[PDB]
């Protein structure tokens, strides 16, 4: 099952940011699975005319030349945790 | 959180067979997950420390430098959904 990317801009309360979202195009339709983002506090992606609510972020920990830096894991209102998995499988390859 | 490996070991069968393993550590416990080989159809992964024994190969293909490809993926016996997900989606980045 291979998984895909496209950046958008998420939505907290005052809050407004963007980052990066998790996506599966099975066939001619898409489907997102999670976001990550830099931000916390976020609420909200808007999708597709079509609004996304978001969950608890877990917390960890990405390198780089500018350096290791904290990051946030949302997972998609009721991901069905196959699809969890499958995204925490990317990123612990992706790191 | 995170982080998955990968270690290459001999499998057997009633018949024995070679390849990929995908496997973690957390504080020093090493958990296997999936298995990967392009021969039907193991029963058992050995590992020198237990007699793992394996699910019956799901079936998969990737692109190579040289075509197309079969291997098998044989997922530990009753493995928890969630680990699940993570030995696909690890394999999804990984090959093709």
């Amino acid at each position: 099952g291979k998984l895909k990317q496209r950046s958008i801009k998420a939505e907290g309360d005052g809050i407004v940011g963007e980052g990066k979202a998790l996506y599966n195009n099975e066939g001619g339709r898409t489907f997102m699975y999670a976001f990550i983002s830099d931000k916390p506090d976020l609420r909200v992606v808007k999708w597709e005319a079509n609004t996304i609510e978001l969950e608890p972020p877990r917390k960890f920990l990405v390198d780089s030349p500018n350096g290791a830096q904290i990051k946030y894991l949302y997972f998609v209102r009721n991901l069905n945790t196959l699809r969890r998995g499958a995204v925490l499988g990317y990123i612990g390859a992706t790191v």
